[PDB]
């Protein structure tokens, strides 16, 4: 990814300099370091340039036609994709906006985009979840078209203190809700056949659950693993890997949805009152994001072991993803420090998994996905729970942005940390109800959450 070109825009776009995330009657309970992200580039917590910092994680293109590690890779990932019938067909408008079998109803609470961000419209006023009315949505996409910019945000979120003091703030590019609901048409299908097939064959968890998906991952990922992470990985992506995708859906049946990845790749963008132009890259808050970036990182791995494995056999390698996030095997160990070597070549930062400072083995008891572990149950081995460490649900319960959703938010919470076991489940059950507002919220039972948990399957 590269700006290429940064222009007056001709309009202005106010983002708040105050974050909505205050702390919360947990502030003090439990312990935690991180921050409210730097959304203003006069924040006394900064350490360096805000407009730099968040702005370097386009570290320009590897400008080059796909070579044929690319094409191979390519045409295996559409070998996997052959079985699962994806229709190119078009879904109609009312799916796309308020949703069919494996595709959510479009979410109403994010930003309409341009332009309709600048004339105090949102998407409620457009969507109407109840009526599922289409003639509004039809009237809009009538007036303003397809293929328009770009909205950048800030992402409002907690980050780190170290990022918080080098300006390593996200950004959300937000499609306009005209792009949004354009491309869910043209790609509604593939997203319900992604999201209703996790596994091996779309090497893709999007849209998953943990709960049940995590029993089933060792057993398609039954080899010798291998992880790693990814520095900026969507501004990362050159053109180049935008082509193989396109050549992916072409050989599904794709024609004229195509232009869709270009308007990802070649993506216009507004920030305050400029516009600015990205060749590559994918922009976070689109449409199909998540999906497209992990059918990329399909292309990616592949290509990067045809390219460092000399007699490499992708029918026995397998891998599934979520955006940037992977987790592989293959029957012979792989080295991601040689994979990574490769990827340099093709502008990819690859480092080892999980921030550490060595390229160390992946097992089924360290390696992570999803930020989650992997550890089997005591009664039911064959039963892996999904643990998300208890510090990062302590970083979460610390902070909020609206205390009337505390009791939404703790139960959310409560879903994901009886996983670490009936001692942590219970002392964090316990921290809660010590303060008021704790006992007033309702805070199901380890046994009670097991009890469901173990019935699914
Ligand atoms: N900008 C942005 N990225 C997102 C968002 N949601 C998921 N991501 C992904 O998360 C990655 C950003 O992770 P960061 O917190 O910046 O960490 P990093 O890029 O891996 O950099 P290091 O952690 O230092 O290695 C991007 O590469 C995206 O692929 C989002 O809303 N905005």
């Amino acid at each position: 990814g590269e700006i290429v070109s940064n222009e007056k825009s001709g309009v202005c776009i106010n983002a708040p300099a105050k974050t909505k995330l205050q702390p919360s009657v947990f502030h003090q309970v439990f312990e935690g370091s991180k921050e409210p992200a730097v959304l203003n580039s006069k924040d006394p917590r900064l350490k360096t340039d805000f407009e730099e910092a968040i702005f370097s994680k386009y570290t320009g293109n590897k400008i080059m036609l796909m070579d044929e590690y690319m094409e191979e890779a390519v045409d295996h990932y559409v070998g996997c994709l052959e079985p699962l019938d994806i229709s190119v067909d078009p879904i109609p408008l009312e799916s796309a906006m308020y949703g069919m079998d494996g595709l959510e109803a479009l979410d109403l609470t994010t930003s309409a985009g341009f332009p309709y961000l600048l004339q105090g419209k949102k998407k409620r006023d457009i969507f109407n979840r109840h009526t599922r009315d289409t003639t509004e949505m039809t009237k809009m996409l009538e007036k303003y078209g397809v293929d328009l910019p770009f909205v950048t945000f800030v992402k409002d979120e907690l980050r780190s203190k170290e990022k918080v003091e080098k300006g390593k703030s996200r950004l959300i590019e937000a499609s306009s809700l005209n792009d949004s609901v354009a491309m869910r048409v043209a790609f509604g299908n593939l997203y319900a056949t992604f999201h209703s097939n996790p596994g091996t064959a779309t090497g893709s968890a999007v849209g998953c659950d943990p709960d049940i998906f995590w029993s089933k991952i060792p057993i398609l990922l039954d080899g010798e693993i291998f992880a790693f992470d990814y520095t900026g990985y969507d501004a990362s992506l050159s053109p180049v890997w935008f082509a193989c995708l396109k050549k992916v859906l072409i050989k599904l049946g794709y024609t004229h949805q195509t232009s869709f990845i270009d308007y990802l790749c070649h993506s216009v963008h507004l920030y305050k009152d400029r516009k600015y132009i990205v060749n590559g890259g994918m922009p976070s808050g689109s449409s199909g994001t998540s999906i497209f970036n992990t059918m990329i990182n399909n292309i990616i791995i592949r290509t990067l072991l045809i390219r460092v494995y000399k007699g490499i056999d992708l029918d026995q390698f397998k891998m599934i993803a979520y955006g940037d996030d992977v987790i592989a095997s293959y029957p012979h160990k792989i080295d991601p420090a040689l994979l990574a070597e490769a990827g340099k070549h093709y502008g990819l930062v690859m480092t080892p998994a999980d921030k550490g400072t060595s390229f160390v083995d992946t097992n089924w008891e360290n390696v992570t996905f999803l930020k989650r572990y992997f550890r089997a149950d005591d009664q039911y081995p064959f039963l892996i729970h999904p643990v998300m460490p208890m510090k990062e649900i302590h970083e979460s319960i610390r902070w909020t942005k609206d205390p009337r959703n505390t009791q939404d938010h703790v139960r959310s919470l409560c879903y994901l940390a009886w996983h670490n076991g009936e001692e942590a489940y219970n002392e964090f059950c316990r921290k809660i109800r010590s303060v008021p507002v704790g006992r007033a919220l309702t805070l199901p039972a380890y046994s009670s959450l097991r009890r469901k948990w173990l019935d699914s399957f």
